[PDB]
């Protein structure tokens, strides 16, 4: 009803979507993931006609909800998707997006993680990325490499007309407590990534988490404080 929304109200295999901006939406969908159910977000930015998507829901059906959610919702096809990372939460459902006609891409470095992993395989390299403090133009946004962070590969995404910072799972919501899920992570880079992002765009008036609620800029303080403090 109207409030963005969260794990609990989300069942796994739903999509909700949340307006961010005019001609910019979250998109919502939750997972079970070692016996315990995360919700995660995404981007959707209006293309002229068309949209551009950041990121997958989690999974091949969770995607396919994606994509019909957005239909009901939205009505604008979606023709080209970006994948911020490597993990299941930002590449699963590559697989059905390609299958629907969407252009799918990501980095080479996240690429080949994916591929060594055995996750879904965007289908289109982005050049231009590979060294930290990096920005390219795609269509309605700007992909920007901070360094390492949640994962050595991990993108943000810029909108430029709505000043909108998409984090992904670099940048944490403000209830967080931990890191989140650490795996790939590099503690050590990781203030130094968010402190670039934050140089980089100190317009943003939107951040969006990879996973859990938006908020304003002091996200990405919060992450440097609680990254720096779970290293500790
Ligand atoms: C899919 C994703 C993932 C799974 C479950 C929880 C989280 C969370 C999370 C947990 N808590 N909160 C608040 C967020 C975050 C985040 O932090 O982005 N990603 C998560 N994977 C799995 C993996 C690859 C490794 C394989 N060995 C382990 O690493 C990841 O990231
Ligand atoms: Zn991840
Ligand atoms: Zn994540």
């Amino acid at each position: 009803s109207g409030e963005y929304p969260t794990v609990n109200e989300i069942p796994v295999g739903e999509v909700r979507l949340y307006q961010i901006a005019d001609g910019v939406w979250s998109h919502i969908a939750t997972q079970s993931f070692d016996g315990a159910v995360y919700p995660s977000n995404g981007l959707i930015v209006r293309d002229g006609d068309e949209l551009l998507l950041i990121d997958t829901a989690w999974g091949a059906k969770n995607t396919a909800a994606l994509l019909a959610e957005i239909e009901k919702q939205i009505g604008l096809p979606v023709t080209r998707a970006v994948s911020t990372h490597f993990h299941d939460d930002r590449v699963g459902g590559v697989d059905v997006l390609r299958a629907a006609g969407v252009a799918t891409y990501a980095s080479p470095s996240t690429r080949r993680l994916a591929e060594a992993e055995g996750n879904e395989i965007p289908t289109h390299s982005l050049e231009g990325l590979s060294s930290s403090g990096d920005a390219v133009r795609f269509g309605p946004v700007e992909l920007f490499y901070p360094g390492a962070a949640h994962s050595t590969d991990n993108l943000v995404v810029y909108v430029p007309s709505a000043n909108v910072l998409y984090g992904g799972c670099a940048v944490h919501e403000l209830s967080s407590t931990s890191a989140g899920n650490v795996a790939d992570a590099d503690l050590a880079e990781w203030p130094t990534s968010v402190e670039r992002i934050q140089k980089h765009y100190p317009e943003a008036e939107v951040v969006i988490p990879g996973h859990g609620l938006p908020g304003g800029l002091d996200l990405l303080q919060h992450t440097a404080n609680v990254v720096k403090a779970h290293k500790n």
